């Protein structure tokens, strides 16, 4: 099929969410990600998959693209997820252009078996309102199997 292995989806959230959300994905990237990383940790996976960074957990249709221009133009959003998928562990169909004001989208379905694990939170500039727009980036990993 070769589904694309990076998709992008945009939430408008508030300030006060948003620095919560940055505390909480570094607290993971330094303190949680390392243990799922190198030791392939089961407890690790099990907090990723429980915190929910990216509001995706059990989503079997969230609408996602390939161009994070079109988030950052279409719903100026101030966060961004950035999901690295290179295994191709979501399940991604392609939805495409049907008629006007549409765009062509992907589809996608993350199991209770997959997480997205935070890795990365980065200054990408600025939004219409003047926020400063942050980009989450994940990787999509497979729940460890001992
Ligand atoms: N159609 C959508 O809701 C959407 C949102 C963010 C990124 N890509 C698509």
């Amino acid at each position: 099929a070769k589904p694309p292995t990076r998709l992008f989806r945009g939430l408008n959230l508030s300030e006060e969410f948003t620095k919560g959300l940055i505390d909480q994905a570094n607290a993971m990237i330094a303190n949680t990600t390392e243990r799922l990383f190198t030791d392939h940790s089961p407890e690790a996976f099990k907090q990723i998959k429980l915190n929910d960074l990216s509001k995706m957990s059990g989503r079997t249709n969230a609408s996602t693209t390939t161009e994070i221009k079109l988030v950052k133009e279409t719903w100026d959003s101030n966060v961004i997820f950035e999901m690295l998928d290179p295994d191709g562990l979501l399940h991604s169909k392609q939805v495409g252009r049907h008629g006007e004001g549409t765009a062509s989208a992907f589809s996608v379905y993350l199991p209770e078996d997959v997480a997205l694990v935070p890795v990365k939170v980065t200054l990408d500039g600025k939004t219409q309102k003047g926020e400063n727009r942050y980009v989450f980036t994940f990787v999509a990993v497979k729940s460890p199997d001992f």
